[PDB]
C-alpha cells in the first residue's frame, strides 16, 4: 500500500584482504538494501553507491569491492552505506554515505540522497520537484535556510568565516517531512569540524516554488 512503509532486507558484509595479517589489512565494508515490494529501487540504490567511488564504473558493488581488494595499498579501507532515511505520503527517502582512505593525511567522506516517488516508480531531481521556472526562487529560499543555520551556529556575526565560506549550492536535497533538507559535502560551506550541514528550509518558504503535491500529508 501507498501509504504503508515498503519493507526492507540489509545487506551488510566487512571483508578483509585475503591472506593479509594486521591492523593495515586493506577492507571493504558494505552496507546496502533491497526492497522485495519495489525491486526497481534494488539496482538504483546500488548505482547511486557505485557513483560515491569515482572513468567508467564497475558493474556491481562485488565487482568493485573484488577491484578495491585487488589493488589497494597497506591501511586502505573503503565505506558504502545505504539506509532508509525516511518514508512518508508514497516517498522513499534513502541516505548515501561514503568513506574513503587511500593512505592520505586522512579519509575522503561522501553524502547523497535517494528521492523515490511509489507513485510515479521514479527517483525525483531537483528539477522533477520544481514547478517551472522556479530554480533561482529555491536557492533565494536556500539562502534564507543558509542565515538560519549561521544564526543556530553562532556564526551570524563572524564575517571571517562568512567571506571564507560564502554560500554555495548542494546537489543533495532531501524531501523530508518536516521541511526540505540540504545537505552539504564536507568542506564546502564549512571546515570537516562541522561534518555534513544540513540546511532546512520550511514548506510555507516554497509555496509556489516546490509542486503542491510533493508537500507532506499533515
Amino acid at each position: 500500500g501507498l501509504d504503508d512503509p515498503l519493507p526492507t532486507e540489509r545487506l551488510a558484509s566487512e571483508h578483509l584482504k585475503p591472506g593479509c595479517q594486521g591492523e593495515q589489512c586493506p577492507l571493504v565494508n558494505i552496507d546496502t538494501l533491497k526492497f522485495p515490494d519495489e525491486p526497481q529501487l534494488d539496482p538504483i540504490v546500488e548505482r547511486a553507491l557505485l557513483e560515491m567511488t569515482r572513468t567508467p564504473l564497475p558493474a556491481s558493488l562485488a565487482a568493485y569491492e573484488r577491484q578495491f581488494l585487488d589493488s589497494a595499498e597497506p591501511g586502505w579501507s573503503s565505506y558504502l552505506q545505504a539506509k532508509v532515511r525516511e518514508q512518508h505520503d508514497g516517498l522513499v527517502i534513502i541516505e548515501l554515505s561514503s568513506y574513503l582512505f587511500t593512505g592520505g593525511a586522512h579519509g575522503m567522506p561522501g553524502r547523497g540522497f535517494i528521492n523515490y516517488d511509489r507513485r510515479q516508480h521514479k527517483v525525483l531531481s531537483l528539477q522533477d520537484m520544481l514547478v517551472p521556472g522556479q530554480e533561482e526562487a529555491f536557492w533565494k529560499q536556500a539562502e534564507l535556510a543558509h542565515k538560519a543555520w549561521l544564526l543556530a551556529n553562532k556564526l551570524d556575526q563572524d564575517a571571517d568565516f562568512q567571506k571564507t565560506w560564502p554560500f554555495q549550492r548542494t546537489p543533495h536535497v532531501a524531501l523530508t517531512f518536516g521541511a526540505v533538507t540540504l545537505k552539504y559535502d564536507a568542506y564546502s560551506i564549512a571546515p570537516y569540524s562541522y561534518a555534513h550541514p544540513e540546511l532546512k528550509i520550511p514548506y510555507p518558504r516554497l509555496n509556489g516554488i516546490v509542486k503542491p503535491n510533493l508537500f507532506p500529508g499533515r
